[PDB]
């Protein structure tokens, strides 16, 4: 029985916008749970932070967790941008909200409830579980039943 949860993401889009998914591994408990839902219309960023978002809300009581992903755009934005959004109100510099805010403030949700620990893993170099979240998240792109709300050509 694992003392750390641990998440594996990676998210996936035909187009800019078009139909994309994602691929999430979770090994909560003593199971390993999958989560993988296609969007008909959304961004390859949108569906990356969606991977995040869905494995994390599954927690249920605060939890130690080591977060492994491929994902540059959440990298960025944990790592540079989400401080910063946050103080300045979740705004841009010039005075506009953020782009894809409505996920990026659902994750900060999430995070806010954990203690985490980051894994930045290269595409190339990911583990078996990361490869998995990649091909999971590539056939759901392919066959897309839920509508990205969220989603926006605008703000």
């Amino acid at each position: 029985m694992l003392k750390q949860v641990e998440i594996f993401t990676d998210g996936s889009c035909l187009g800019n916008p078009g139909p994309g998914g994602y691929g999430a591994i979770l090994r909560y408990r003593g199971r390993e749970k999958t989560f993988s839902a296609g969007y008909t219309r959304t961004t390859n960023n949108r569906m990356e932070l969606m991977a995040a978002i869905v494995a994390l809300e599954a927690l249920k009581e605060h939890c130690e967790v080591i977060l492994s992903t491929d994902s540059q755009y959440v990298r960025q934005g944990i790592t540079q941008w989400i401080h910063n959004w946050k103080k300045r109100g979740w705004k841009t510099a010039d005075k506009k909200p953020v782009k894809n805010v409505d996920l990026w403030q659902r994750l900060d949700a999430a995070l806010g409830q954990h203690q985490i620990k980051w894994e930045w893993v290269k595409g190339h170099a990911g583990h078996p579980e990361n490869e998995r979240c990649d091909e999971l998240a590539r056939a759901a792109a392919m066959n897309p039943t839920l509508e990205d709300t969220g989603y926006q050509v605008e703000v």
